[PDB]
């Protein structure tokens, strides 16, 4: 058959994980639900034996002065009138119902990356005085505001939003302080320049630095819509390199086909096929909301993009656009997982956090094909197959060391019919054997020994 040699002496970029997120009050609509779909809906999500296994969860980091519509509401809803005034803290320990989407993937299901990314600061700190329609956070360069600098301010905010999660048991690991900042909308949104975003960096750091927190979060930027847009960003970015850790972007108004010049993990942080009619289906054509689509669009962001995670913009939700994974009917109180939940699954099961992405050589023209050490020396080669059933082996090179070696091995596969279902994996002597499915993404997973006899 195919042979797929895996070469783990020839390294990539590390996968942080893939994610989504429950922000707009969608983690709300899942709190609706009855409890026997409320826990399907997190089991679908977060399940490593039996859902997708997704490993980050983003959250908003609500701006709004109230929750009306589908917005956050925000821990400082009240304006203190002066930035020289302690902020007024409102906590109403649920967070938009974010706290319990997290505090379950964190003490349920072993998620360990939990990303906060502010689409807006509060409006009283803005130029419009208004957490939607765009505006700029009060102090920065070119946004002198009569109500006063509010830079510092915002830094506690976010500083303060970070330690109320930590006192309600989760561990926020990732912080941003913009979502878009290219893009004025009707909902929360906010204009940072690349320079202001560099300004407010110089801010934030020695904040956290500062503050009281247990874990101080990694500071990210700046989920720009696109990779062109965000990598405009990073010449900017560069003099606060040592300030941050995290550069994020969405996948909109550009594909993630390129690697960006920056030192940092590089995350796509939210992608979807928005105004899609709703589609469950793996593949019928090869269309915008199918999960075969969706399987490669995470291909070709690691691939091309050299990207270390990847997270769709909405895992559960009701209304009838392929803008989320998971489909919530409200009445019936039913959870329907479409196969783009399983494709970002078909990923995450196997490709854990802390995986390192290896060369793997011998795909034939229907395959395309990536392989990833995992922190624990187990081997998952990710097998896109767009032809018939294929034959196909998998081993390590020759020069491996012996103990790399696989002494077992299991293969999943995802298609029509399939949900990352267990598949043959006839294992002799190093070398798993596949009958990699017809238009499937399959994953095979080399175990080296270990501890075991
Ligand atoms: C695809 O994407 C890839 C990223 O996903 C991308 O990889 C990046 O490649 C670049 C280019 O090669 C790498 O840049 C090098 O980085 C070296 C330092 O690396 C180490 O430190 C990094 C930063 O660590 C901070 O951040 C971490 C996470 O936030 C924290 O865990 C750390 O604690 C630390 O935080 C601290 O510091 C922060 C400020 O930085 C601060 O905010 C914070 O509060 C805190 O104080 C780590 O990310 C990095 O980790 C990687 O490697 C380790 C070890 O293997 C792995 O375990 C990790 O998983 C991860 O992969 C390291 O720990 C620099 O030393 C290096 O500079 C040297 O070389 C250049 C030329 O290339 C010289 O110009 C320069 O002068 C330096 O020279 C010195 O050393 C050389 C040795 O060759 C020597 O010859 C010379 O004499 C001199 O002494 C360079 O900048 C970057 O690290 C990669 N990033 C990552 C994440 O891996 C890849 O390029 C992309 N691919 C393509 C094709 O584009
Ligand atoms: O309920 C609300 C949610 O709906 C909400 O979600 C936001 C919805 O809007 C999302 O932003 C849209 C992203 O997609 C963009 O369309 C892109 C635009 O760019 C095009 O590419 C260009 C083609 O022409 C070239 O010359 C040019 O260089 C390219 O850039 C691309 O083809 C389109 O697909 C829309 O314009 C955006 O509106 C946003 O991310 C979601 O978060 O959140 C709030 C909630 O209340
Ligand atoms: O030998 C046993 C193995 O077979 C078993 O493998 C696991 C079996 O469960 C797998 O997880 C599945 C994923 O699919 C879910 O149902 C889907 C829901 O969405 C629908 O669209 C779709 O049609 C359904 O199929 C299911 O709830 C969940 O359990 C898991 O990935 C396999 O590893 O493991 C135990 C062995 O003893």
């Amino acid at each position: 058959g195919t042979t797929l040699t895996v070469d783990l002496s020839t390294t990539y970029q590390r996968i942080d994980g893939f994610g989504t997120s429950e922000a707009f009050q969608r983690a709300v609509q899942m709190s609706r639900l009855p409890e026997e779909g409320q826990r399907r809906a997190l089991d679908v999500l977060f399940s490593t034996t039996n859902g997708a296994g997704l490993s980050i969860l983003r959250n908003g980091i609500g701006s709004s002065p109230d929750m009306s519509s589908d917005h956050m509401v925000s821990i400082a809803p009240k304006s203190p009138g002066s930035p020289n005034n302690p902020l007024i803290y409102s906590w109403d320990g649920s967070d938009n119902k974010q706290l319990w989407v997290s505090q379950e993937a964190v003490h349920t299901y072993g998620v360990k990356t939990i990303y906060a990314d502010a689409w807006s600061a509060p409006g009283y700190m803005k130029t419009n005085g208004n957490d939607a329609n765009g505006g700029t956070l009060c102090g920065l360069s070119g946004a002198q505001c009569a109500s006063g600098d509010w830079r510092q301010a915002y830094a506690d905010y976010l500083t303060k939003y970070v330690e109320f999660y930590q006192e309600s048991n989760v561990t926020v690991t990732h912080l941003g302080f913009i979502n878009a900042p290219e893009l004025t909308t009707s909902y929360a949104s906010m204009r940072f320049s690349a320079s202001q975003a560099a300004e407010f960096i110089r801010i934030l750091y020695p904040t956290i630095q500062k503050s009281n927190l247990t874990y101080k979060p990694t500071i990210a930027c700046c989920d720009a819509e696109g990779w062109n847009s965000q990598a405009g960003m990073l010449g900017a970015l560069s003099s606060v390199n040592s300030m941050f850790g995290l550069v994020t972007a969405h996948a909109y108004t550009s594909q993630p086909g390129f690697s960006m010049n920056t030192p940092h993990p590089v995350w796509m942080t939210a992608a979807a096929d928005l105004q899609g009619a709703w589609t469950s289906a793996w593949y019928s054509y090869g269309g915008a909301g199918e999960g075969w689509t969706w399987a490669n669009n995470v291909y070709n962001a690691i691939v091309n993009g050299n990207a270390s995670a990847y997270l769709y913009w909405i895992g559960a939700q009701t209304g009838n656009t392929n803008s989320h994974m998971v489909h919530i009917d409200a009445n019936a109180g039913t959870v329907e997982p479409s196969k783009r939940l399983w494709a970002l699954g078909q990923w995450s099961r196997f490709v854990r956090p802390g995986a390192r992405r290896v060369a793997v050589s011998g795909a034939s023209g229907s395959l395309r094909t990536a392989a990833f050490r995992n922190e624990d020396g187990s081997v998952a080669v990710v097998v896109i197959n767009s032809g018939g059933d294929a034959a196909v082996n998998v081993r390590l090179a020759s020069s491996s060391s012996a103990d790399q070696q696989p002494a077992s091995a299991k293969a999943w596969a995802t298609d029509n019919s399939r949900a990352i279902e267990e598949i043959q994996a006839s294992f002799a002597d190093g070398v798993a054997t596949v009958n990699v499915p017809s238009r499937s993404m399959t994953t095979v997973v080399l175990y080296p020994a270990a501890d075991a006899l």
